[PDB]
């Protein structure tokens, strides 16, 4: 399986902040205030399909508490540029 649990240290918390910033732009929940990312944070690596199967990027699934509510965010991150995209941000979700 290509998903693996990663740490919820500062880089992951900053991913959650990105997710909340992007969720605020989408506005589905109105303005939210990032609180923290909780376990589990899952990452999967996306590879090119052919050639050297270079890593194309990553996808993360995060559980982020924002405005005291728990959301699940899916975030892509390009390997070469570090460009992140919020793919999904939903909740309030059950605690994982």
């Amino acid at each position: 399986g290509e998903w693996e649990e990663i740490d919820i240290g500062p880089f992951t918390q900053n991913l959650g902040k990105f997710a909340v910033d992007e969720a605020n732009k989408r506005g589905q929940y109105g303005r939210l205030t990032f609180n923290k990312v909780i376990r589990p944070c899952m990452k999967k690596t996306i590879y090119e399909n052919e050639g050297f199967r270079e890593i194309k990027g990553y996808e993360y699934q995060l559980y982020v508490i924002a405005s005291d509510k728990l959301f699940r965010a899916d975030i892509s991150e390009d390997y070469k540029t570090r460009e992140r995209k919020l793919l999904r941000f939903e909740g309030p979700v059950p605690p994982p």
